[PDB]
């Protein structure tokens, strides 16, 4: 429960999220995550860098973009995106409701105009970061 814990100390202010792995709640951040604000651990780069891009039957991403696993999934409606957020992470991050709620068409935290849901804010160099990052 380490990473439900420190994103509730983000919240009350007792925690940067740059300082936690937005991932998996390990507090042995080695890089900023590519895409949105917050750390990543270097075990969640390698399967971020494992999972990246690969996908299911249905023409959606097989993993998570933040936690890199995820069963239910919000999937992103833009054909050149094809992103998929689970729902422990967008109720985690973003904030309780907010997965239920985001269930047309819907574009992801990507794609959509705004870059702030919640505690889950864009990077806004994340196209450059990503080719840094892989
Ligand atoms: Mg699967
Ligand atoms: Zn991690
Ligand atoms: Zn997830
Ligand atoms: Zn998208």
């Amino acid at each position: 429960g380490s990473r439900e814990r420190l994103v509730y100390e983000v919240r009350q202010k007792c925690r940067n999220i740059e300082d936690i792995c937005i991932s998996c709640g390990s507090l042995n951040v080695t890089l900023e995550h590519p895409l949105f604000v917050g750390g990543m651990c270097q075990n969640c780069k390698n399967c971020f860098l494992e999972c990246a891009y690969q996908y299911d039957d249905d023409g959606y991403q097989s993993y998570c973009t933040i936690c890199c696993g995820g069963r239910e999934v919000l999937m992103c409606g833009n054909n050149n995106c094809c992103r998929c957020f689970c729902v422990e992470c967008v109720d985690l991050l973003v904030g309780p409701g907010a997965a239920q709620a985001a269930i047309d068409p819907w574009n992801c935290y990507m794609c959509g105009h705004k870059g702030t849901y919640g505690l889950l804010r864009r990077r806004e160099d994340w196209p450059s970061r990503l080719q840094m990052f892989f």
